[PDB]
C-alpha cells in the first residue's frame, strides 16, 4: 500500500545547523507525502519556540475559528535531527523523526518528518517560507525533491494562503 519512507540516513540534513536561527514563524506553503493524497489545503503556520535546553515548544495554528497544535521537539543524534517529546501522550505513534533537510533561515525551509504506527510508516515533507509566498523556483525545488523521495504528483500539495489565525500573535 505504502510508498516505502526514506531512510534517515539518505535524506539530506542541513549541515552545521543553527538552532537559533531557525527559530520563530514559519508558513507551510506545501506539503508531500506518502499518506497524501491529492483529492487544496488551506496554508498553516508552525512557530518553533526556542527553548533554554534547546529543545522546540512547536506550536501549528490552523484555521478550522482557530486551532492549535503544541508539541515538543527533542534534539536528537545530530544538529537538525529531532525526536516526539512525551511519546506517550500518542499512544499510536511507535517513532517520530523530524529532520530539517535543508533552510537559509531566513527564506524557506525543507523538513522530512517520519513516524511509525501500527506498523506502518508514513512520512512527509514541509516547504516552508518565512513568508506566505515562495518563488517558483523554490516551490519547483520541493517538487524534485519529493519526487527524488519516491512521492508521485498526487502527493504534493500547495496551500491557500490565509490572513485568518495563522497571523496570530
Ligand atoms: C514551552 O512549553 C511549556 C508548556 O508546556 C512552558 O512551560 C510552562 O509554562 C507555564 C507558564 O509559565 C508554567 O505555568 C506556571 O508555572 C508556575 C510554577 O509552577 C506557576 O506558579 C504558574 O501559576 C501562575 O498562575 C497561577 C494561577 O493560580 C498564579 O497563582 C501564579 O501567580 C502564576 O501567575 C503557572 O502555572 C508551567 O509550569 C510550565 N510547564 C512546564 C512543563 O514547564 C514554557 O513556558 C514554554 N516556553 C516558551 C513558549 O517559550
Amino acid at each position: 500500500n505504502l510508498i516505502p519512507a526514506p531512510s534517515l540516513l539518505t535524506v539530506p540534513l542541513q549541515p552545521d545547523f543553527r538552532s537559533d536561527q531557525f527559530r520563530g514563524r514559519w508558513y507551510v506553503v506545501g506539503l508531500a507525502g506518502n499518506a497524501v493524497q491529492k483529492k487544496s489545503f488551506t496554508m498553516y503556520s508552525t512557530i518553533y519556540e526556542l527553548q533554554e535546553n534547546n529543545s522546540y515548544n512547536v506550536t501549528s495554528i490552523l484555521v478550522r475559528g482557530c486551532r492549535y497544535w503544541i508539541r515538543t521537539f527533542v534534539p536528537s543524534s545530530r544538529a537538525g535531527q529531532f525526536t516526539l517529546g512525551n511519546m506517550h501522550r500518542y499512544p499510536q505513534v511507535q517513532s517520530y523523526n523530524v529532520q530539517v533537510a535543508t533552510t537559509d533561515y531566513n527564506q524557506f525551509a525543507m523538513v522530512f518528518f517520519r513516524k511509525t504506527s501500527e506498523n506502518k510508516q508514513y512520512f512527509k515533507i514541509t516547504l516552508y517560507g518565512r513568508t506566505k509566498e515562495l518563488s517558483p523556483e523554490l516551490k519547483e525545488r520541493f517538487t524534485r525533491f519529493a519526487k527524488s523521495l519516491g512521492l508521485k504528483d498526487d502527493n504534493i500539495i500547495f496551500s491557500v494562503p490565509t490572513d485568518q489565525c495563522i497571523d496570530n500573535s
